[PDB]
């Protein structure tokens, strides 16, 4: 392919021999989840993120649908694939660095970052819906939509990311995969269709407009998308639940967003706006 293939020693090298502590305390791990760790590296003078793969076969193929996807995809809300390490003892995949991390991450503070403003929550609802719509017309089904996959780069430009379980509605499977929070009740099935992307996009867009995450078994309702239940029978209003830590949300674009995190959140999947109607939708709130 287009993309370089790295010694398994010069990964090592430029990770601090893949430095388990985090990055607050001068190691080189950034991130954990998607079958793997992610580490900060430097190769040549330029910042990278690796992602060490750790079923065997069952690893290699998501490591072989990654590189497949990224060959296919390219576009400015996706992230960039440089190159992969297949040689030493471990799966290598090398990605040009996020430095503002996981949506996910940015959303709840970590590490003392300050509160995303209602403007730059716009742009990157915005930018995640420009990439899905991307993949959904490259016939790509991501399947596992959430804050955790959305990067944001150094202007905060939103990048979908983890295409390992990808699929290039009407298929079925004996593997149900993805992140309960987010799925759609079709998906929880085993169905295989673009429209459950729509769903998982619908919890994103609740979780950008009130910062909490989409499950919290501390919480009541412990799942964010029964919010939507909430405010529909009046208990709740949208006013209630907006984010705290914000000083420049008004009230006309939140309702505007709501209303197409409502709309992708049918629990009918032929009812759910297309992903083209949810980037018009968001597109006519600003
Ligand atoms: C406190 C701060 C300085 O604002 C933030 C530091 N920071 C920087 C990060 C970069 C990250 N990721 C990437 O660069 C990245 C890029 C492309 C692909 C992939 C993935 F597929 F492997 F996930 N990860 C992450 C994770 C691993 C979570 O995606 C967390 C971070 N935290």
């Amino acid at each position: 392919t287009r993309f370089h293939s790295f010694s398994f020693y010069e990964l090592k090298n430029v990770t601090n021999n893949f430095d388990e502590r985090p990055i607050s305390v001068g190691g080189n791990k950034m991130g954990e989840g998607g079958f793997g760790v992610v580490y900060k590296g430097y190769v040549n003078n330029t910042t990278v993120a690796v992602k060490k793969l750790a079923t065997t076969e069952e690893l290699k193929q998501q490591f072989d649908q990654e590189i497949k996807v990224m060959a296919k995809c390219q576009h400015e809300n996706l992230v960039e694939l440089l190159g992969f390490s297949s040689d030493g003892d471990d799966l290598c995949l090398v990605y040009v660095y996020m430095p503002n991390g996981s949506l996910l991450d940015r959303l709840s503070c970590l590490d003392g970052t300050p509160p995303l403003s209602w403007h730059m929550r716009c742009k990157i609802a915005q930018g995640a819906a420009n990439g899905i719509n991307f993949l959904h017309e490259n016939h790509h089904i991501h399947r596992d939509i959430k804050s955790a996959n959305i990067l944001l780069d150094e202007a905060f430009t939103a990048k979908i990311s983890d295409f390992g379980l990808a699929r290039a509605q009407t298929v079925m499977t004996s593997r149900i995969v993805g992140t309960t929070a987010y799925m759609a009740p079709e998906a929880l099935r085993g169905e295989i269709t673009p429209k459950s992307d729509i769903y998982s996009f619908g919890v994103v867009l609740l979780e950008i407009i009130t910062g909490l995450p989409a499950v919290d078994e501390h919480r009541e309702p412990q799942l964010l998308l029964d919010i939507k239940e909430e405010i529909e029978d009046e208990e709740k209003t949208i006013e209630d639940y907006i984010d705290k830590k914000m000083n420049d949300a008004d009230s006309t674009s939140v309702e505007a967003m709501y209303s197409v995190a409502s709309q992708c959140l049918h629990e009918k999947k032929n009812k759910r706006p297309d992903i083209k109607k949810v980037q018009q939708l968001l597109q006519e709130m600003t």
